[PDB]
């Protein structure tokens, strides 16, 4: 049986990364952030707040809009989350070094939750307004859940494949680890993957919290987000996108790139449970965990960090405090980033695997924000208070999607 | 390298196959129309032609549509996606025998051009007129675009993961692959797989119109859909849903399954040339054809049938024909399927896929309607005027999507 520690796979290693979120449009402040402590989460001051009187008040806003960057012409041509795609495609290959590839060995793999909705509704409106020909030429393109992997690859020059896998909160892990897949299999030694997302609205918000998923602590917004402690009370919204280059570790070597980690193996399961809920009992998320181990060669004994999927929904973490059991990694150090970042849906996970990346490469795991009172029933070694600096050999990145779709990324230290 | 041929990759059969079409809800009696030179596509009978004067007045809808067969709860708790793909989930478990599979081997894929999206409208103007508490805590589930895949791995009890891929008309096929590939990776023995999509509407004729991608000849609709015909002017919609059972050869010996089939090897590429338009050489496209052959392990001289994209553009056909030539397929029988069912977006590569499969099993190909004064640009061996019985050993399924997503998938007689 191949994996990535017996040679049956090729070795695979992430050497660059991009990402936009609500503490910072540049990653390596993101993460200089998480090291002091820094929330994003904030008093919304949208005036759709007070339109609706939203029962939830807080959330993190993008530090840097994406519109900021966008002129005329892209506003008229693309869906918000091509947008996003289009700006961090760009960031990310400068990053890189501006590489010139071979286009045919080159792909690209972005997950997003929902797609260009927003553009669905204008449409809506222009037709109802002015009839069948006011509706763009450009309309389908901006629409389509895959236009944000298709702007990018167009961008890039991919020709190895352009993907789009839609897994609600896994979609960026879930890009990640088809990606790795395309390299694994044959079909490419190059890959941009990771996720999108689309902005803190009132009608998101009215979705999410009709399920009772949001966290409501107003008064407190830096306080809200609370994953594995006694007290929380369910997700905040975190905006953000993220991307990531990976390649083969002979691609890399051949064009001079220091490899920042090395993504060794990819579990995908799904619960078959419920629409919504994850399975109390983390078996099948936990089966991700091990796929991914297995898939790298490792042992659940190897595993030193887990980035926690940690939403702070009450069944949210109980779930994943079982299955980190389960799949044998309980005396893993946890981080749960959403505690600083929120939840940004189709984008998180692939930012999440970022911050693995960079914690295999700093020797550090930021502090769960908020962690005060563990819940008793939860025992997991929760990196909290101040980073933790520790010899971090291997981790995994858990995302378990809203849909019972689970994915774990297996990542160790170049 | 690993092939199907030399074992490096483990047998994969179809063992069941499902699908609704404008010609009949039932597969078989599909195919029978087929051969038989019906067509699904008829003057449009909805309100919406009249009140919007839309150019396009004429497609296929449904001969059974999906509501009647769902009830009040149903059509208060599911997205039309969602609805068909209960109902075509059921059906194929049936078809197969309602076999007792492992669900942790067990992965389902299910593609579609968009989602939900018929509940976000619903949602806003819920919203609108009530506030947020107005909006479903089904919302969410029913909205995201992974809802239908998800539906069914709940209904089926899939535990080896649920998986939708976006990639406009190549979406069905490219489930199809992964799916595929969740097998020979060794993750998943058997899989549901395939693609499902939402009706015609008002919206999506303007939108794909103003693109001057679809024919007008309301005149003669049955003879509008002219894939690589001299005076083709566009597509057709032709609505569908479509999903396959594979599994291993060795699980479905195991359980009396008698396939229908080989799945021998999928490839994935993309053009990274045009939002909408498919690059003019078929370079791309080709390569997605050649690089099914590797994985299988066949050559292009084993290719006896090609089940063609062929949508009916002007620069569709004429670069789906480069495709094949670059890819040394142009000594096959050509099939062009939309010429009877018309376009389905996110399904149509999961139906012709199913097509494809059933011209190995029987030995036969339908007529290409309406190629009548072949286009004197493009030279393909076109079955037309009657079935042509061939002996078929190696098939070749072509979806080339909107964006850019090249998808062939290899099947074989067994
Ligand atoms: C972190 C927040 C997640 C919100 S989301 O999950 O609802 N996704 C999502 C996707 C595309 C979107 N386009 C637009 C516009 N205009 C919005 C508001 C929007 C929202
Ligand atoms: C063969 C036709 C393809 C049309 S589509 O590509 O626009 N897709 C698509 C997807 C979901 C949809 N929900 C609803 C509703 N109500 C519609 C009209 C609808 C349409
Ligand atoms: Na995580
Ligand atoms: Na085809």
């Amino acid at each position: 049986q191949p994996s990535t520690a017996n040679g049956g796979f090729p070795s695979v290693v992430v050497t660059a990364v991009t990402a936009t979120t609500s503490i910072s449009p540049d990653i390596e402040s993101t993460w200089k952030g998480l090291l002091a402590g820094e929330s994003g989460i904030h008093a919304l001051e949208d005036e759709f707040v007070t339109k609706w009187d939203l029962a939830v008040k807080i959330g993190g806003h993008l530090k840097d809009p994406v519109d900021s960057h966008m002129g005329r012409l892209d506003m008229r041509r693309m869906s918000y989350v091509q947008r996003m795609g289009k700006l961090l495609g760009g960031q990310l290959w400068e990053s890189a070094g501006s590489p010139e590839v071979d286009p045919d060995r080159f792909a690209v793999v972005v997950g997003t939750g929902l797609g260009g909705a927003e553009r669905i509704v204008e449409s809506y409106d222009l037709m109802n307004a002015g009839g069948p020909r006011k509706v763009s030429p450009l309309a389908v393109q901006m629409i389509m859940p895959n236009g944000a992997a298709a702007v990018i690859g167009l961008q890039l020059g991919a020709r190895a494949g352009v993907m789009t896998p839609v897994s609600a909160c896994s979609s960026g892990s879930e890009a990640i680890a088809h990606a790795w897949r395309q390299i694994v299999m044959g079909d490419a030694d190059v890959a941009v993957c990771g996720g999108v997302e689309g902005p803190i609205e009132a009608l998101p918000i009215a979705a999410f919290s009709m399920m009772r998923a949001m966290s409501t602590r107003n008064d407190e917004p830096e306080r809200a987000s609370r994953p594995f402690d006694k007290d929380r009370d369910g997700f905040v919204f975190g905006e953000a996108g993220a991307l990531m280059l990976i390649e083969t570790e002979e691609h890399a070597k051949a064009r001079g790139a220091k490899p920042l980690a090395r993504l060794l193996g990819a579990g995908i399961t799904s619960d078959a449970f419920h629409m919504v809920a994850p399975a109390a009992d983390g078996v099948r998320a936990g089966r991700a965990m091990t796929r991914s181990l297995e898939l790298a060669g490792l042992s659940p004994a190897d595993i030193d960090h887990v980035n926690a999927h940690g939403t702070a929904t009450p069944i949210g973490d109980a779930a994943e405090a079982n299955a980190i059991r389960v799949a044998g990694c309980d005396q893993a150090a946890v981080y749960a980033p959403k505690s600083a970042l929120g939840h940004s849906i189709g984008a998180v996970g692939a930012l999440e695997s970022v911050l693995t990346v960079l914690t295999l490469r700093d020797g550090v795991i930021p502090p769960t924000l908020n962690y005060e009172t563990p819940d008793p029933e939860i025992d997991l070694d929760v990196v909290a208070g101040e980073p933790r600096y520790g010899d971090y050999r291997y981790a995994v990145n858990n995302s378990f999607g809203f849909g019972g779709h689970n994915v774990a990324l297996a990542f160790g230290r170049y």
